[PDB]
């Protein structure tokens, strides 16, 4: 009847993020951290009704919340502008103003670690008075009286679970990312709780079933992460439950149940299952969504999640039995629904080595093509492309762009050798699977030779650069978002807690000098010469400025064609939609403006 | 355990206003209007779900919506930054983006009045050709074609309603705002609807039963607003309903149960009754709230309520039979609930000429209180203060304030007779109530002498600006909002359609000349000596920016004490959070610094 034009990417800026969320010991409160009002903030649902209120102001990222058991207080983790020099505040039950707790000296940090089962004592790091290694404290609520509980030594160390009787502790220490030992501390004396630190191997997600019992994800001696436990009292470390092809990157206590939920990553999903401790039994359950941000279990067994599509945005989600799922938010894109958005394939391409690379390709829809294709390296390395939506993605899909993004060596998903691989070799074995995946679309055909679009964020946007320097030719434009760009100030300039972990993931500048000329985008800054949008955050802690300021700088002495977008009130990210949306359209102008006009005049 | 501070200013800023809503003939979808982000959208809820998403961006104000009854499309009028040039524009069942529908140039109105029973025709009002008066034209959606079927004559008129079968029409002609006449179109032959319409009354709230068939509310040979039946047969007018010392403000037909929904003005608050045709029998409903702003009826019979309180926001409720509320929204205070505000005190006294006037005194709470007052005429002025959320009031009470709010003469609510004493008498009768008031405030103990602000919008601030030419001893200092400050200026610059109401509500600036000096604020511009501070939205068409910038103008060629904010994107109000919040924020930084030092040195 009416004509509605087909959707614009204007209706793909008005989604939310939701980062994060915490049930009340009772579940009668559900508070998460969105900006649905434009900035980050924690709202809240008085469950089961799920309308959501405001619960604090602040306009600050939020990096926990946590309840009261007893439900006088909230505590939540608050930084500045993308800072990340989070400290803990503390908001009242029924929500209001964020009042500080454990906070310093704008540049420190402080992390929460436990609360204790009487809401009296939190444990917490700081980098205080140790910026390498941090710093382990108490907090008494009662009395005010702050204590040092451990000095971090030798790496950087964390306190990562605590016994109901508040007499063992466990540690972990990491190396790596994909080396972290755990050990346990009991009197003056500590323990590993795995048979041999010295292989390197990851332990995580430690959690007290006894005074006396933890299990653990783990893949000591083991190319996946398992179940594993270890008794306090004999010492005995027990593999207990592995499943085939997947690594365990969740475990969940549901305690009067006596089980564990457990989520396992398989290549680009997530999979969740119950684990029946005293039947040894293992039920697979079902997910309403593909990529899971958090999970917590209540007292009552009731399963909350929080996670994400390709095609639906973060939402959170309620079940009793972990099969079945009510939507608690209602988080969409405006005007739309899945089967309005792209699906991508999963898909596989042998690389230089023999080693196959699976990655995702999510094909315009013939209405919106318009012929461009974008190479999409995600950001980490130690990260992934996965089934997660990015209003990003389906905005530049419904512009009509293909896109693909390649797990390279280095990603997440396919073990822990294959994520080892970019240890050492930022630039040479991952390059070469993006040159192989970028040559298999071209044969493929769902890609054209001169309408190859670049854009990456963070390792993504020094892969961008990389790829840019070395390799020009292939691509018509290139959006570099905050990219390392040189790895002697990169290495130099990271946070200090990072530094014990740089030598083992990136290497040593002395040492490896060779390897980090090589390895630098501005080593080949001549070879940049293709059009590039250059987008940086003024707080980023991670990807400092310098990074973008200095390779901006080498281009424009060069009179060459780069643009700069600088966000003065952003870190490594973009917490608000304003920002969010001057990036997104900005990319849409610049790669547009790109497209080479290809005007065919008809018979009229 | 923590020592959390008592609420603050800053926790009365994050609330938010809803304007307006619709709900689907089926009732699984309700859309309504809010500034829930930041500046006003549509946003919409799958009921029984609750959690509501963006369904229309737009961050512009909408002065009405409808759903098609077939689900093909929902229809919404949209101005541009408080312009009040509303025009109609569509927008898909699900949510998208608005569309162009019934629009023109910047300058013109198009106001919707009606949609065919099949969403075909669109019966609407536009200035184009008739600016004055306006005209009543119809729109064909599945041809494009668009007829004229009204011209505005004598008068502004409006099609207030349409039969069934699309054959007779009810137009109302608004001569003033307590004389509106009402008359029906048949063929091409036109009666009146009312006996005499030389009596000066109101008709209102006309709705086809039949297509032979009308009620409507209206005061005729009374002092109250009464239910009345006309017979488009017989052309018979009959008294069918009356309510004691109550006006019926609102008229719903429940169809199914040929019942009626009527809610009426009792003096500062709103009443809810349903009356069945078939039994001549009247219920009384209760309602979760106070003063209603919206009411619509499903046709399965269910109610739903748009309204607030003193302490309880613009929220959403919805009764299977209106005595059992279900709250739909959550739009909260910051961390507060009900009690942690202030419920006016219902008080009254006696005028200069003995009559009764009625006013709500909002007492400080003895933590809070700073011992002043802030005397509060409200806008309109055919209006009224009544037990209504604003986040204004609650916030100055916080800050410690007491507020009084008298209903002067011309205010609503306490029968016709008292609505009219402002018509022909803007600055005498109700300037003298207003002094009244103050001088019973005195006398009370609630206020001190020397502890008196002013504070008013609108008509409200064109009576600040007079008590402060005519009375500035009363008050320590002034801010006027958005209100008249000459008459002769103001009656030629309000809207074209506002000119015919003009003569009956305002006079005549040459038969009246003597008066319009007596009453203009601007003769009194030597008495306004106390400091003040002149708030205007510029593109206000109402009160236009030539009022507030001439005062401002001629109070700084004396070297006056005079603050001046003008709001670049706003008109009579302020609609976008960022600007109601510097409102708030400079009132409170204006009355603070302006108050009296009271420096207490203490023996310490």
């Amino acid at each position: 009847m009416i004509n509605f034009p087909k959707p614009t990417v204007e209706q793909f800026f008005r989604t939310y993020t939701i980062t994060n969320f915490a049930v009340s010991s009772d579940e009668k409160r559900l508070v998460f951290n969105a900006n649905l009002n434009g900035k980050m903030n924690l709202w809240a649902m008085d469950l089961p009704d799920t309308y959501p209120y405001l619960f604090a102001h602040r306009d600050e990222s939020c990096n926990f919340i946590k309840f009261d058991p007893e439900n006088r207080y909230v505590l939540a983790g608050f930084d500045k502008d993308g800072d990340e020099n989070y400290q803990i505040y503390a908001i009242p039950n029924e929500g209001g103003l964020p009042h500080p707790l454990i906070t310093g000296d704008a540049s420190e940090k402080y992390y929460f670690s436990h609360l204790s089962a009487d809401g009296k004592c939190v444990y917490y790091e700081t980098s205080k008075e140790n910026p390498s290694f941090l710093n382990t404290r108490i907090r008494n609520l009662e009395t005010g009286e702050d204590r040092l509980l451990n000095v971090g030594e030798v790496s950087t160390t964390e306190l990562a679970a605590v016994s109901e009787n508040e007499e063992s502790f466990v540690y972990l220490r990491a190396f790596a990312n994909t080396y972290i030992v755990g050990f346990v501390k009991m009197g003056e004396e500590t323990f590993n709780i795995t048979p041999d630190p010295e292989k390197v191997h990851v332990a995580m997600e430690p959690v007290f079933t006894d005074n006396e019992t933890i299990y653990f994800a783990t893949d000591y001696d083991s190319d996946e992460m398992y179940l594993a436990k270890f008794d306090l009292t004999s010492k005995e470390f027990s593999k207990v439950l592995a499943f085939d092809g997947e690594s365990i990157q969740s475990v969940k206590w549901d305690k009067d149940n006596k089980a564990f939920y457990l989520i396992t990553v398989k290549g680009v999903t997530d999979i969740l299952y119950r684990y029946d401790v005293a039947t040894d039994k293992v039920e697979e359950c079902s997910l309403p969504v593909d990529i899971i941000e958090q999970i917590q279990v209540a007292k009552s067994g009731n399963l909350y999640i929080l996670g994400r599509s390709a095609t639906v945005p973060h939402n959170v989600y309620q079940s009793s039995n972990g099969v079945e799922w009510k939507q608690l938010t209602n988080n969409r894109v405006l005007g739309l629904s899945p089967e309005d958005m792209v699906e991508p394939d999963i898909v596989s391409y042998t690389s230089f080595d023999g080693m196959e690379i699976e990655a995702l390709l999510f094909k315009a829809k013939p209405e919106n093509d318009n012929g461009y294709t974008i190479f999409w390296p995600h950001g980490g390395p130690q990260s992934a492309e996965r089934k997660m939506f990015r209003s990003m993605f389906q905005c530049f899909i419904n512009r009509g762009y293909t896109i693909f993004a390649p797990n390279f060596r280095g990603s997440t998903g396919y073990g822990s050798a294959f994520t080892k691989l970019v240890e050492l070799d930022w630039g040479e074995g991952p390059r070469l699977d993006c040159i192989a995946g970028i040559e298999w679309l071209f044969e493929s055909g769902f890609t054209d030779r001169n309408k190859l679009f670049l854009v990456g964020g963070s390792y993504g946007g020094y892969m961008a650069l990389l790829l840019h320097g070395r390799h020009s030719d292939y691509f018509r434009a290139v959006v570099d978002i905050f990219g390392p760009s040189d790895l002697f100030t990169f290495i130099n300039s990271v946070p200090p807690h990072w530094k014990p972990i740089m030598e083992r993931w990136l290497g040593d500048p002395e040492r490896d000098k060779e390897r980090f000329i090589k390895d630098s985008p501005v080593t080949y800054l001549d070879g940049m010469v293709k059009p590039m949008l250059v987008i940086q955050g003024a707080k980023d802690p991670r990807v400092v400025k310098e990074e973008s300021d200095q390779i901006v700088a080498k281009l424009k002495e060069k009179g060459r064609d780069v643009e700069y977008l600088v966000l003065e009130d952003e870190g490594h990210g973009f917490s608000k939609k304003e920002n969010e949306i001057k990036v997104y359209s900005l990319m849409l102008a610049f790669l547009e403006k790109h497209q080479a006009l290809e005007h065919h005049h008809h018979h009229h």
